[PDB]
């Protein structure tokens, strides 16, 4: 069970994130694996665990 | 733009996650800023920077 307190205000720019109001206190899920917001070829845009993902770079 | 290949398949279990094949390139946003899974005194599930929160532990 791992937890944090929230030390600013965060408000969801759309309804795939969470808000949360200064002093919150949440609990830490996936054990605390690392996600990135991504957009798929099709427009489609979503959250995905970015140990699975490379970072695509010029030779 | 910022690209990434994922290199595995992932299934989303919520509405916030985006199911990816192997080998599709995904569009990074918001600057690759990381992000946790977490769940509120509500009991719901979301997501959120992990840059304002502070990690609580007891003695």
């Amino acid at each position: 069970k791992k937890y944090a307190k929230s030390k600013y205000d965060f408000v969801a720019r759309n309804s795939s994130e969470l808000s949360v109001m200064k002093d919150d206190v949440l609990e830490i899920l996936d054990d605390r694996r690392q996600w990135w917001k991504v957009r798929n070829a099709s427009g489609d845009s979503g959250f995905v665990p970015n140990n699975i993902l490379d970072i695509m770079r010029t030779p």
